[PDB]
């Protein structure tokens, strides 16, 4: 519309509403104008003793806007009212617009760097509704809109790795390169907005509850079973039988098998003792792809990090994030009183310990000169009428990721935890369109000096999601989530002296709980 | 019909419409009097060292119909239209005609054997649409319509093995024999034709493209990830950690993993060293069933028998045809100049290298007197959240195979490459009707001679297949199938000096790219 | 409309309709203030010893936008996808928006240079719709739309040569001055946009195939003619006859014959040996107009510059390009492999070598004491009966050219290659509207200083083609354009670390074979 006119409001809040809320959130961004208005191959060969980190990609002059994290829609109090009562939820639509755009142009003449809005200039957005270009943001990356609402933020640059050749820094003739000014794109100068809307496929509901009851122990401890079993052989070598006896639940025959596991180190926190002077790196899990070896964390899905109430941790299964944003790029050891470090223990009635030995199967036939033997197993993956619980969600956590395009998968169900999606919200790409500089002279070489600038507005995005409500019959109090702190110096989730957002602690999703 | 009146047209051709190709093969088939017309239990003990090769059966004088491979249908040139412009195609339906029925009868007196066609004599036709006999067209066997229009072919005689007892050559009480006179067929003189119609049921498209991005290195490479990982332990033991950088692809948390794999023994081709004077068998990968140990090529899904640029071949994972067809039960040795092998590279980015192990796992549990351990596998099945490309289909492959009836299996995507069908196009047999000798005496005695036939005549199958388009925003060339040859003495896939037909190639399907 | 509202949107895509196909392009362009506002008469007598470089004209503030070459609207994968599938093709409408445009006024007060825009000034656009005005754009010039749609051009000054008197710098009194500011013109500020719509003449489809047989050879080899030759007399005189015979080529009588041809010197490219210290100009072809010698590259239609697996080239008869845009007025040397050279090979089987004798003619009349005698000749021009390819048109190459209007012409097949037009699309013309200084007391005399500005904005094209499809019956696969690299460092037709644009090689059209 016009320069003197606003393009949008501010839309920050939550609206529950029986089976559904619905939250909002505005934030202010800033866009930098990324390579110069230019595309650059990247790469890498090895680095820190590994091929794996060897890449061939490009970057672009674009940025992306990213808000796959829940707490960029949900406020902590929601959060908090969403999991002490609520068996699960979903997402189910989309809504975003970008408004309020404003340009500036920056000069520095004669270091006195003066900044003025260029009326006359523009962004360019689209969204890449068809899935044609790489798709980043399902993989744990920085970026995303802010939890607290009056932080601004910058966009992060949009990159991407192609294919790179025997574990080198080159390319393949199969490495692609995408051209994003190829797509068509809406161009807006400062009085214009931007607007799209989406909905979510059908994707079942996050099991927010935690089972009251253990697998192997669903049987009525009143009752034996009718069913025996072979607890030994004579002095002669006839085999013997015993009835299975009520409660005796090692011995009792079962229908259903715990999920899959792999064997993961557990570590010692707090007041636990550990081998000192470690190197992680050469004893954590990995797995081979294409000549190289690449850790896999968190591992798959079907394993528990961590028994309730002790401190050991499978820290390779384990989701870990930082109580605060830190700077890019940066090497610093960090210690467990600066991590927010999740449990998974609300599974360990379903999902096995990721740090000890799944089970054990029989290694040799016996025979009346042999003895019978048995041998423990560091991994096991699906078999029929096996049952888990899938990683839980957090506050700071992910809420989705594409699933590859491949043509064939298995229970695609994130590991990092969230909505495995084939047709996920689409990326979000803007960028400063180039301004050039005072060009006097014809020439067929493309122009080089651009007018240096960047823009900045706001951003709204509101999510519909569906829940399922808690239909329980326990008679005694349940667990919630609480604020409970002792004698404390400050409030947890809110700015501190400084105004910075303070957050010590990962807020999962199961309180709740259900029997089997 | 009549005797000089033809009941049906030759019809070899291909048309593009769009979405959808419709192929039409016909050929001349020449069916022999198998048996002499009768039944015949067959059966075998253990030989070459395995009792695997034991079966017990019964052959039969009927002969049958095979069109399950793809250049039955598709032209080389047909077949690079396809493979260079789509991601992906499926059969449709099936059309089928038995026309110009020829029978001929042969005698021998005095050795001047002379052929003149009995115009009274009939074939019998009908094919299995309830599957009630044993389906054996989709397992790589022999007797398919030629590649080459003009050839000739001669129909396959159809056997089956049932249950054989204790891996050796005697039945069981639960063998089954299946007599094939006890199905209703059609009978056919020379002015008769047969036809038959049939729909393929719902199925995936084959994913005709190949990744252009590797599995583990989705996350964009100019952004950190906002989750940290377990480095180290101090002197003490406390537990370090540091943030996972931009580009790091070994150290990034992943959400995905591989497909399954189990080590295949990797051998060199061409200008490759291997260990000489092996003898295969020995050290090949087996699965026992019923007591026996049988060698399973080409091993499940899941993994890439050679990396792009790599002489090694994980030889069982392969798929290996003869550049020309061979006589029947031929023992002679062939070199690799004389074999077609191919290579499923183009999955390298999401499935396992076979001859290499998957992975490791933690074997122990540290402490501050036991430093942590690892061990390395070579064998992972199916785990949550796993993706991979399924074997390539070729020109010289099959096309389908029929899921067998147990009421339980998993991912039903066929071994040796194409669709997996619970309703495969049914078996269609035929056969020379006896006509009996001079017979001039009474006897309850089943008549035992039998004037010698032949029948010849025209088979046309026309298939209708499904397209998906390639929907690509890459911006360079991609890779093409092409003919590509240095200064050629003849003309790969035509006929050469003495009419053979010569192919010199295995054609995929993978050459465009699709980002994950 | 406004200076805080976009006057358009970023259009840059292809869309594939069966017969046709639409493509867009989106560039951002720059416009200087030629001339400093004013017509400057342009002249040169003979420079480099060659009078033929005389000329008389006028140069004008005016800028022009050309997109007359194949890559300013397609990407290299479309052209791919055109070249491996498609007969021939030809232009069919085309639309051009001007928009978003933006006046920048620089000042240099004390050295500090600022640029801010002037939101009240304008820029003037025309089309020269009659063709009233020196065409120059099918002329193979620079400043057309670039191959890589984020690259920043710089629009190039409008200018042309009319007549100069006798091969000096003076003009003539036929010598015509053409003032741009006397047609129609609309003035654009800020918040206004142009647009303009034409549609091509019928015109034939460009060849985009190769003849897989040779002219000389269509005559089928298992059968002798009925036509006889003579071959020679006996010892006294009289003429003898003998039978042409099947597949004697040589012999054979011919309908048609090849194009006309004018031969050319040939040099060696590569493992190649050539005469060394070689000056080209004397030895060059050349063809007289009003007094003067000019060379004539790349020659009339009708040729092969070169024989495929030869790397001989009739360099005078080949079109060069630069693997990349370089800098305006460069006297440098350039090597082989620097340059995009191509080859018209696949024409061989009807084109004649451009380095080679046409043929030979009888030079006398034979008489019992005079034996017959040829010659060969060097040229020969158009005669009934002949078939030839025009040029190919390449990703780099010129789309069309003017037809000169003299009311006389043969076969208006451009040399360049491309389509020859009677209309082609018109001159888009446009400048900076001057903006008078500070003037402060009259005078007759024409004003003088001006506010030095430079315009920059966004152009768009959209074109459509439509297409001629392949209707094939070849069996064996065909040859087809391949990204076929071996251990690449680089992604060709991508930006390398630095940003610029690679293109190594020269893309043709005939991939796809037809017989005569």
């Amino acid at each position: 519309d016009g320069v003197g006119n606003a393009s949008g409001d501010w839309h920050c809040d939550s609206t529950w509403m029986g089976d559904r809320v619905v939250t909002k959130s505005t934030r202010t961004w800033v866009l930098p104008s990324y390579n110069n208005h230019q595309y650059r191959e990247i790469k890498s060969g090895s680095v820190d003793g590994s091929n794996a980190n060897a890449y061939f990609g490009y970057s672009t002059p674009w940025g992306y806007f990213d808000f796959n994290r829940f707490h960029s829609h949900w406020s902590p109090r929601d959060w908090q009212r969403l999991i002490n009562n609520y068996w699960g939820f979903r997402p189910r639509s989309l809504r975003v617009k970008i408004f309020n755009i404003q340009v500036k142009e920056v000069t520095v003449q004669d270091s006195t760097t003066t900044i003025a809005n260029n009326l006359t200039s523009t962004v360019q957005v689209f969204t890449d509704d068809d899935y044609q270009l790489p798709y980043v943001v399902g993989n744990g990356t920085e970026g995303c809109l802010p939890a607290f609402p009056p932080q601004v933020f910058t966009l992060p640059q949009y990159g991407y790795a192609t294919l790179n050749r025997d574990n080198t820094e080159n390319p393949t003739e199969r490495s692609s390169f995408f051209c994003l000014e190829y797509f068509p794109s809406k161009m807006l100068r400062t009085g214009n907005n931007f607007e799209f809307t989406y909905n979510f496929e059908e994707v079942p509901f996050h099991s927010s509850f935690a089972p009251s009851q253990n697998l192997f122990k669903l049987a009525n401890p009143l009752v034996d079973q009718y069913l025996y079993r072979f607890v030994s052989t004579n002095n002669t070598g006839g085999v013997q039988f015993n009835k299975n006896l009520a409660g005796r639940y090692a011995n009792t025959y079962k229908n259903w098998f715990p999920g899959p596991m792999g064997r993961t180190q557990g570590w010692n926190l707090g007041s636990g003792v550990n081998r000192a002077s470690v190197s992680a790196f050469a004893t954590t899990n990995r797995m081979e792809l294409e000549g190289a070896s690449y850790q896999v964390p968190p591992q798959p899905n079907g394993m528990t990090n961590n028994l309730q109430g002790s401190n050991t941790y499978a820290l390779e299964n384990t989701m870990i994030f930082n109580s605060q944003p830190a700077n890019p790029g940066t090497t610093a050891t960090y210690l467990e009183g600066n991590m927010l470090i999740t449990s998974e223990s609300e599974t360990q009635p379903v999902n096995r310990v990721a740090y000890n030995v799944g089970g054990q199967m029989a290694t040799n036939n016996q025979s009346s000169t042999t003895a019978p033997a048995t041998g423990t197993y560091n991994l096991q993956e699906i078999v029929p009428g096996s049952v888990w619980m899938e990683r839980d969600v957090y506050l700071q956590g992910p809420i989705w990721a594409k699933i590859p395009e491949t043509g064939a998968h298995f229970h695609p169900s994130p590991a990092m935890g969230g909505f495995g999606l084939k047709h996920p919200p689409p990326m979000m790409l803007i960028k400063n369109t180039p301004v050039p500089g005072n060009i006097t002279s014809f020439s067929d070489v493309p122009v080089s000096s651009f007018i240096t600038q960047y823009s900045t507005g706001q951003v709204t995005v509101e999510m519909e999601w569906e829940l399922k409500k808690e239909n329980s019959k326990r008679w005694n109090p349940e667990i919630q989530y609480t604020n409970n702190y002792n004698d404390p110096q400050f409030v947890d989730f809110a700015p501190d002296s400084t105004g910075e957002y303070r957050t010590t602690r990962p807020i999962g999703t199961r309180y709740l709980t259900r029997p089997l």
